[PDB]
Order: structure tokens, then sequence, then C-alpha cells
């Protein structure tokens, strides 16, 4: 689940500092309810290296981090002020699955009671039963319950199998994923390669962290297949970061490589170079992220911080997008296929979830704004239909994460029937963002709590401003396009506003403390609204919240009506109003007292209804984002009542 | 809302059997709405009937027509031993949407406290403020907070203010239409013209019966801008007016389908209509209960049946051939189209989504599904190379008809798929298919479904008749098809272990249904009945999503019903199971009989006999329906009359 591995290489490090570059990078991948955690290092306290490399230790733990971290300092036999010039330390924490958890099980696992190989895995082995069995009959005894021992145990069979005494560590890694089949990225340490490090993926994210004070070779890793390696120039010194996220590298260095489906990273001398089995290279590149980013700072929840900060998030999203003076919009990823994109005849939006549902809440400004057809998919269904794509259509695909396997899966589907693949993504290097032709980074930054909140607004303003550069050659559209885009000006404000009135949300969530159900009814622009609060109120609440079209009531759910269900409905002053007071009406007849999300300035309701949250007016495609709020903050509200962490998932 | 007006022209009639007749007639219109009703017929207690058409009494109570049918007798005025040889009575049932049934309220209004003019009307008069601002300045003054008053206040307006002392009822009642906006189906009755009756309508159903033991003088009535329907040699003869023709085949099988525009009067016995008498293809049985308690159970357990119906010299087994005679001259047309657009609300929606996998499969063609309501406030693009489909049992559904219009004005082929001839949908769209599943009283929607379902996929055997590759596939669904019924009796013959499961969920106040594939429909429509007719707080949920957020809703206590079903989706439902049961859910699987893995794994379910992929659905729904059916009666509510609502939304 969490993997990260620090290579020192002519950097001298001690002991304890390596240790502490370990216990804080598991830090950075931890997250609420991580059960297991384990770090890997050279053992033996002889004075300086060299002659400890030979003495593999591995300290795990069943718990969080923190005990971990006191574990290690919990060791007498340890001596933490051994220096060592080069050095390779691997770490994992992961959410027990294949198994119980128990030191034992945790990560690193060993190749034998020795610790001659050891690997951190994320991901699963499928065929891991039929490669016990193998390992088994060719005398290797296994110790725990996990898929990953197989990979410990088939690295060393390879090792001693070997054809000439110098095959490299590389070879091996080869050898053992071409025997795996399922998800897996790998980290590997042997006591036969002292100070080099393995690292390989195929369908799970893994990336390679540098920094050294002195010029390095290049900055585009050349593929070697069965000038060409990245090093330091004038010098040896050099540091190397194998991680699965961004998050326990950005501290340490902003220059990362990506690393693709099969490719096989080995670091021998202190050179890094990528073998393949099959010119094309890796990309050291730089990432805008900061440490501060994934920090709660103030706030006691990350979903408090990624709420109350999407002023600031929106701001992030349109940053050197938008000029007001001119009205102009600039998606700097689509740039080279905007013209292209333009010659389409329909856009199709494929998505799971909250970023399904930010399709549905932009559908309409986007038939509004480029005239052509929208169809907006879920993901899962999409697939099971095998629905018809074609050459002439624009396919898009929003994630935050870019690594859902529904949505990666339809992106693929597109491609292979020809069709212009667009991501919508909030995570560079991630699956959805590399398979995709083009699309845009959301620049949300990263979203660390367990629901999307400032993803799904992200998403809302990137897929506005995409259809902004649709339509900015259309005279009867100019006016149109002013409208939205000072209301995008307006936006970080407005938000501000609605965040003002959290105290009337919490009022709202003492109301609705004890109550089982809730009703929330809602049309036109904001049908997305009411589906994904019902989402956010059943993810974080536990309750039972149902998003209702409001044109549906009269066919059948407005049975539901009486005096004891609560009741939300969303009616704003835009073409829709008219309509949303007749659905009041007809709830308010069947003795419904619901609560009202309206504009600020709708006296007209405000004087009819029990309860009633004002939100401020703005342009009517972009009154979702105002709306949403309150939902997001109801659920934040109603679960902490109740003594939920926010922070800690269910699904699981 | 419903229409009913009886009026015996020189038949004698005492007033017990005019008020049983009225009562009697909406009790045929009452699943049309039955929050309030009334009537309206001549008062006094004067031997000679001709010294009392100058009173007119009106009975109006609040709830369904039994709480009517006991204000009418019982009371201490009204003899009911009058002869009346000429005597018109006209009645009314409502639907409230808005504000109170109460007696002022429902129809017939009346014009002033004497009663001069009273009507009943079905629909809304669009402009009835700026109606109602003009005759309060005249000196009129209003009761009630309906828009039908201000139609009856307003023919006395044109009877105020005449130019000659013999306008006839006709020219009273055109001058008021003219003033009228909007959509409305009127009846009017006055004391200066005893014993005639006006029938005009615009955008409503309104049809006159007749009967008479005399040969009547014509069968097409000419329009007006040897004339007049009436019997020869004699006068007897009598009249029924009505807004459906359930209130009048129990009496005559002899009406006169007015059109928009036509203003219908009855004087001296004679109908003229000013600005066809055919005979009608229904029998009595069909609108009749029989042995079942009640309309839903009859028409569930029906289902066998009209499925036979729907495909009665459409399909042939022999050779397997498919031919809907409504589209043989627009087929080939169809096919040279790009796009399908299905377009309804509710269930009718539901039976697109039920059948669009198929018709993407057989069609090859995009097949967009469209809820009506948010397809009109979306202004979704539409092409003339689109082939729009219109869903809809009633064929007079609001939504449903302005998708339609809207689609006319764009070029796009239009296709109807209903269940009543001579609906507004029926006769606007270009072709379409009568589903032949006979009338459908009950308000929640059981053998349309099916019978919609069944339509759809014969039109996709035709769409692929010419494909070689697709032969078998054809040949494998039209046997599918030939199976259907008695596999539809193979569930039925479940219905005491369905009664069983509600008696183990009546209490419960939320069921969460999971379904994917051809079966995310039947969730959907499970979801909505049990909502309609039982008020549980029932919810469908796409399986594939449960891992984004709902299933955090999933615990021991939650109850949950999976479709489970051996199709291409059955290892991906398996795998939802697995995270239902992971979450403590102990869910309700309906799966197939062969599916023992399922069936020894699992405690509760139902078990459907196997079908064609694209055919379960119609069997997976039944047990859905009369699990809603159960818990409704253990809950103590009336299956046929729902709460909230009724039949048939032509009001938006
Ligand atoms: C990742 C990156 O370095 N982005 C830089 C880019 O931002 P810029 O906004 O210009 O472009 P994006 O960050 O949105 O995307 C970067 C590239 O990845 C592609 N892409 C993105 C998302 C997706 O889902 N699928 C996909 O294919 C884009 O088409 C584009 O070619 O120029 C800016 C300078 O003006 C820098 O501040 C950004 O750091
Ligand atoms: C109403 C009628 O007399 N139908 C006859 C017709 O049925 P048949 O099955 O041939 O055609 P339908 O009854 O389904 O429809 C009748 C006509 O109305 C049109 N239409 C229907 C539904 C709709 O929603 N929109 C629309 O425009 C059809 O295109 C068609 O032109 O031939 C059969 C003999 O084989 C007879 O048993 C049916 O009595
Ligand atoms: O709050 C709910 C979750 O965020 C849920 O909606 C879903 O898991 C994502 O929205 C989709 O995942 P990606 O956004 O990473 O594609
Ligand atoms: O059980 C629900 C009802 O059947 C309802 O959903 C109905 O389908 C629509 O309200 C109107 O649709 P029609 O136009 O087909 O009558
Ligand atoms: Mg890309
Ligand atoms: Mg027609």
């Amino acid at each position: 689940c969490g993997i990260f591995a620090y290579l020192n290489y002519h950097v001298p490090r001690t002991r304890r500092e390596i240790l502490e570059t370990l216990i804080k990078g598991l830090q950075r991948l931890e997250y609420r309810g991580y059960d297991s955690a384990g770090v890997g290092f050279d053992g033996g306290n002889d004075k300086d290296w060299e002659a400890n490399a030979c003495k593999i230790q591995l300290i795990k733990k069943k718990g969080k981090v923190k005990a971990l971290d006191e574990e290690v300092h919990k060791q007498q036999d340890m001596d933490l002020d051994i220096e060592f010039d080069v050095h390779l330390g691997i770490a994992h924490t992961r959410w027990a699955t294949h198994g119980e958890p128990s030191p034992v099980n945790s990560h690193p696992q060993r190749s034998d009671k020795n610790n001659e190989f050891i690997v951190i895995h994320n991901g699963i082995i499928t065929n891991y039963k039929d490669l016990k069995k193998f390992l088994e009959s060719k005398g290797y005894d296994f110790e725990s319950e996990t898929d990953t021992e197989t990979i410990a145990k088939l690295v060393k069979y390879m090792y001693d199998n070997r054809e000439s005494q110098d095959t490299s560590f590389t070879t091996l890694v080869e050898r053992v994923i071409q025997q795996l089949e399922g998800a897996f990225a790998l980290v590997f340490k042997s006591v036969h390669f002292p100070g080099q490090a393995v690292g390989t993926r195929r369908g799970s994210p893994l990336l390679i962290g540098v920094r050294s004070e002195h010029k390095l070779s290049t900055d585009h890793i050349p593929i070697l297949y069965r000038t060409t390696c990245l090093f330091p120039v004038e010098e040896k010194a050099v540091e190397y970061y194998f991680a699965s996220d961004a998050s326990a590298v950005i501290e340490h260095t902003n220059r990362v490589i990506f690393l693709e489906d099969d490719d096989v990273a080995a670091v021998v001398d202190g050179r890094l170079s990528i073998h393949r089995i099959k010119h094309p290279g890796r990309a050291v590149q730089t990432l805008q992220m900061e440490l501060q980013q994934i920090m709660k700072g103030n706030f006691s929840s990350f979903m408090q911080k990624e709420i109350f900060e999407q002023p600031e998030s929106v701001v992030n999203t349109m940053r050197g997008r938008v000029n007001f003076d001119d009205y102009t919009v600039n998606l700097g990823g689509l740039k080279d296929h905007i013209k292209e994109i333009q010659r389409c005849r329909r856009l199709i939006l494929i998505a799971c979830g909250t970023s399904y549902h930010a399709g549905v809440a932009t559908r309409q400004v986007l038939e509004e704004l480029t005239e052509l057809p929208v169809m907006v998919e879920l993901a899962s269904d999409f697939l099971d239909r095998n629905t018809p794509v074609f050459r002439d259509d624009v396919c898009f695909f929003l994630s935050q994460s870019g690594e859902t396997a529904d949505t990666l899966m339809g992106l693929r589907y597109c491609k292979e029937r020809g069709a212009l693949t667009v991501g919508i993504t909030n995570t560079v290097g991630s699956s959805i963002s590399r398979e995709t032709d083009c699309g845009v980074h959301i620049n949300a930054g990263p979203e660390i709590g367990v629901a999307s909140t400032k993803a799904y607004t992200s998403q809302f303003v990137s897929l506005v401003m995409f259809a902004l550069m649709m339509c900015d050659d259309r005279i009867s559209m100019q006016e149109r396009r002013k409208e939205i885009m000072l209301g995008l000006k307006r936006l970080p404000d407005l938000i501000k506003e609605v965040l003002s009135m959290d105290d009337e949300i919490q009022k709202l969530a003492t109301e609705l403390y004890h109550q089982k159900s809730v009703l929330i009814m809602g049309r036109g622009y904001h049908y997305a609204t009411c589906l994904e609060g019902a989402l956010k109120i059943k993810e974080i609440t536990y309750m039972h919240s149902e998003g209702i079209l409001a044109g549906e009531l009269k066919h059948g759910p407005l049975a539901l009506v009486d005096k004891l269900m609560p009741v939300i409905m969303i009616i704003m002053r835009d073409h829709t109003y008219a309509k949303c007071q007749n659905a009041l009406q007809q709830v308010v007849a069947r003795q419904g007292r619901p609560v009202v999300i309206c504009d600020k300035e709708d006296t007209e309701t405000i004087k009819n209804t029990k309860r009633t949250i004002k939100v401020p007016h703005s342009v009517d495609c972009l009154q979702g984002i105002l709306s949403v709020i309150p939902l997001q903050l109801l659920a934040f509200h109603l679960a902490v009542l109740r003594g939920y962490d926010v922070d800690f998932p269910r699904n699981l």
C-alpha cells in the first residue's frame, strides 16, 4: 500500500539518520488505520560500513508507524551511530489483506532465515498459489500468509540457479516478474548486491526521486534492451528515493522519474538505469508539489482542510489559464489538440463516483457551448454494455487519482476504437494521465481526505474552462462567455461567503443528528448537487441520504414525503426556478417540511420555509459549486456529532 | 383528474339513479386522481322536473370517491325520488398536486353563490392570474385558490355582457376559451340553459358517449364554423361526457373523440360540434379486477398473458420472424439514422434502461436514454438523423409529450412506444408500436413495463434481421420470448415465498437494491415500486459503484437485495456480494435456480428460472413487483391508491 526506499550513495549517513528517513517516509504514506509496517536495513555494529553489508536486519511491527518508530529505538543490540557512505534502506506500511496483521505478515518479506533477499510489495499476485507450490517442491519453506513472500522466495530461486557467478540483479528480477501474474510494485534488496536497488511495477504506481549537489548526466533516461544512465557527472554523491506516491519524496526532492509497466529500474554503483525485455525513455521531471500541501495545518482533519481551502484550490485550478481582461481561456494541455477536438461529433464523459457527478454537473453547459451531444457514463456500466464508440468521438476520463480501474479500462477501450481521449486528472504521472492523448491537470493539490471535496469543484471548474475554449470563436456567445468568466472571477469570494455560513450548517446538522434518512431534491444544474450531496452523506455520515431528480417526484418518489421524512430542496434563480417552486408546493402539500438551499436574495421562499441556507447568487452554470458546499459541510458536521472519524475510511 | 357527466334526455331517471351513475363514473376514473371529488346536479324537490332545472346543487368533499358517495347519501334535504325526464349531472375527481384537497378547491367550481354556471376542469390555465384580476375589477368575488374558478367566473362575464337575449351556450363557451391559455378539458352546466351541456378541449382528452335504443342520424358529426347526432323517430338518448373510455364502456361503446378547439354541445338532446362516432376496441372485463383483491395484483399475475398479447401477430416462432406493422413504412429509414434517443419518465424510463444494452448490440447505433424532465431542462442537442423514442403507457405524460414536440421541431424521426391508442404521443409521433398490454388501472406500472421491454426487444430484432453474423443470436432471443410466458408463470408460483420475505422486511425503514448490467434497470424499477406503494426508503444502487462510497452505508442492520444472474457480469456480481458480506451485510439474493454456488452461501435467496441474458430483466423484476405488493399489505396500505400521487402525470 505504501512503499518507500532511500538509497544514499557516497552521501554519508548514520544508521539513525537512515532509519529516521525511512520512518518519515512511511508517515507521509501512512493513512488512518494502517495496521502493519516495517523496515529493512543493514545490521551489524562494526565500525564503518562495507563489513556490515552482508547482514540485512528487519524490524517489522503490527500497528501504526508511531509504534514502529518506538520499536526502532527500542533495540538494545543496535548501535545507531555507525556511518554508511553507501546504504539502501526499504520500508512499507500496509492495511493487511492476504492474512492477519502480525509482525511476520508485515513487509519486507524475506527469502530465508538469513535475509539474503527482501522485498516490499504493493498489489496482489494472482498466481501466487502455483508459485508457492513450485518453490516448496524445490525445497523452499514458507513462513507467512502473504503472496509477497513468494516473490522473496522466487528471486532466491533464480539466484540459486544462475548460469554465471555475475548475473545482474536486474536479470534475476526480470525472471521473477515473468512468473508473476496480477499487479505489483516492487523494490528488492539483497546481500549479494550490496548498495544496489531494483524497482519494477506492473499495474501499480512506482516512482524514483533523485537528488545530488552535482550535475546529473541527463534528464531523459533511455531504455536498455536485452549517455545511457543517470548519475552525478563529476562526483559519486547522489541520493535515490523509491516510493509509491510523491508525498514521501517531495520534501527531499522534486525531480522524479515515473516508472511504467514492466520497467525494471536498477541502481548499480550509484548509477540508475531502466531496462526492458522488448528511442523511448523515461523523463526526469519537476513536480510542482510541496510538503505543506499534504499537511493538515491548523485543521483537525483533512476533510475540513480540503473543504475550507476550496477558495484557494479553485484559484489554483485557474492560475495561468484565465484572463479576465480579454476574456480568454488557455488550457496548456489542450494546445496541440483543441482544433482536432472541435472537429469531433460527440463528447463522452466517463468516470466513477463523484468524478461522474462532476460530468453530470457540467453536462448542460458543455452541450450549450460546444453544441455537440454529450454522453455521461458510469465507467462500470460503460464497460458492461460494450458501448459503441467511434473515431470521431472525444472521450473524457475524470479521475482525481488517475488510477481507478474501470475508468482506466474505459480509457483503453476507447483508444482501441480510435477515439480521441482526454484526461481530467489530479495526479501527475498517473495511469490515466499518461495513457490519455491529452488532458488537464486540475491543479487542486493532493486530496488526502477520504471523500472527494476540492477535486469535485476543481474538476467542475476545469470542464467549464474547456467549454469556454470550445466557443471562443462564436460571436453569438461572446457575452455568455464574459458572464461565465466574471462568475469564475468572483467564485473564490463567493465560496468564502458560503463557508462563513458554517454556523448555520451546524444548526442543520443538529436537526438531522437523530435522523436515519434524508431526501435531497434538485433538478437542472443541481441534479448533480443532490447526487453528490447524497453520496457524501452516505460515505461520511453513514445515513441513508438519496438524491432525487425533482421532475421525477410525481412519478413515484413523492410517496416518501410526510411529516417525518427529512427533505432538503435546492431552489436557485435560474431558468428552472418556477419548476422548483412547483416541486416545493408538491412537497409541502404532503406535510413535508423541507430545508431549502436557495440564493441569498430569494426573499419569496425564505419566509415560507422552516430552515433555509442562503447561498450567494452566481451565474447559473456555476451555482452547483456554491450549492454543494453546504452539503459537504453537512456531512462533515453530522459525522463529527456522531463520534465518527471523518478521515478514517469505512468502505476499505 | 377525471371528468364524468350523465345527460339522460327523455330517459326517466330518479335522483338516486343519476347520483349513483355519477359516482359510478368517478370510480372508473378514480385512479387518475383521488384527493377529492364532487358532483353537480339539479336541486329542488318539485314533482314536476321542469320546475327544478333552475336550482343547482353542489356536493363536494375531501378524500376518495367513497368519501363523496357517503356525503351524497344521508342528506336530509335532497329527496332521491324525483323523476327527471331531462337532466344533466357533472362530476369530477381531483389530483390535488398543490394546496389543500378541500371541498372549496374541488370541482365543479361555481360562478356565484346561486350557481348560475358550474364547470369541471382537467388541466391548468397558464394565465388564471390575469383573468382573476380582470374579473375582480368587474365585481366578481372569488372563494377558492384554484385556476378553475376563473373559468366559472368568466363564462358568467360573457353571459352578463351578451349582445342578444338568446346567445347560444356555445357562443358563451367559445368566448371563454379564447381568453384561456394552457390546456383544459371542460364540461359546463348552467341554469339558464337547462339540460344543455358543452364540452370543449385543448391539449386534454374529452370524449362523448351515446346510448339509444333508436337509430342514430349519422356516424360522422360535421364540424361547424342533417347536422346533429340524435335518435331518429324518437328523443330517448343518453350522453356520457368523460375524459376516459373506462367510464363509458360500461354503458355503451359508441363515443365521439373530440379534437383540440372542438366545442361540442348537446341542445334539445342533439349533439353538435362547433369550431366520427367510432366503436371502442375495449371490453368491460379488461377494466375489472376479476378474482384479485386489487388491480395491481391482477396486472402482475396477468403478465404471462399481456406479454403474449404484445407479441401477438408480430412474432412468428416457426420461422423466427419479427414484424411490427407500425414500423413497416419506416424501418428502412430508421436504419439510415445515426443515433437512438429514448425519452420517458419513471418506470417507462426504466424500460429504456432495461433494453439499452441489447439495442446497442443489435443496432450497433449509439443509444442515449433520457429522463424527460431533465432532457427539457438542458435543451439537449437533437439532429435530423436522430431517431427519438417516446415510451409512455398513457401517451399523455406532459414532459414526455413536450420532449416529442421538441424533437419534432428539430427534424428528428420520432417513434412512439405507447399503450393508449389515440393518445397525444401516439398521434403526434411519426410511427410507433401499440404494446397491446391492455388497460392498466393500478397507479404503479407493472405489465406496461414488461410489455414495453418486450416491444423494444422486438424492434431490436427487426433492426438486425439482415445480418448473417447475428442470425443465431436472434434465434436465441426469439426462443427466449417463446418460453417467456411459461417462465413468468414459474416466477408467479413463488408468490408465497416472496410473501414470507416481506414479513421479514416490512418493519424496516430502508432497503438497498443492487444490480448491474441488464439488471441495473431491475434494481431501479424495484426501488421505485417499493418507494411508491410501501413508502419504504428503497434505493437502487449500480453494483459497480459500491466501492466508490455507497458501500459505507452497509452493515449487519441495513437490508440489502442483490441481483446475481448467469450472464457475463456473474463474476463481478459475486465480487459485489463478497464486498457486501465483508461489511457484515446479510443480503437477500435474486439469482438463477442452477446457481448452486450462490444458493449454498446465502440463506435467503429467490431462485428465478434461467433465460436469455437480455430477457432476464423481465423475470428478475417480477419478484420485486410482488415484494412491493406484499410489503404494502403488511404495512396496511392500498396497493392501487398510493399516497401523494396518482396515475399518468399529464400536467407538469
Ligand atoms: C505536469 C506538468 O509538468 N505540467 C506543467 C504544464 O502545465 P499545463 O497546464 O500547461 O499542462 P497540464 O499540467 O495540464 O498537462 C501536462 C501535460 O500532460 C498531459 N495530460 C495531462 C492530464 C491528463 O489527464 N492527460 C494528459 O495527457 C497534457 O496534455 C499536457 O501535455 O506547464 C506549466 C507551465 O506553464 C507548468 O506549471 C506545469 O507544471
Ligand atoms: C390501432 C390499430 O388498429 N392497430 C391495428 C394494426 O396493428 P399494428 O401492430 O400493425 O400497428 P399499431 O397498432 O402498433 O399502430 C397503429 C398505427 O399507429 C401508429 N403509432 C402507434 C403507436 C405510437 O406510439 N405512435 C404511432 O404513430 C403506427 O405506426 C401505426 O401506423 O394492425 C393489426 C393487424 O395486424 C391490428 O390488430 C391492429 O388493430
Ligand atoms: O467521494 C467519493 C469518492 O471520491 C468516489 O466518488 C470515487 O471513488 C471517486 O470519485 C472516483 O475515483 P477517482 O476520482 O480517483 O477516479
Ligand atoms: O410505478 C410508477 C409509474 O408507472 C410511473 O413511473 C409512470 O411510469 C410515469 O409516472 C408515467 O409514465 P407513462 O407515460 O408511461 O404513463
Ligand atoms: Mg498523456
Ligand atoms: Mg402517429
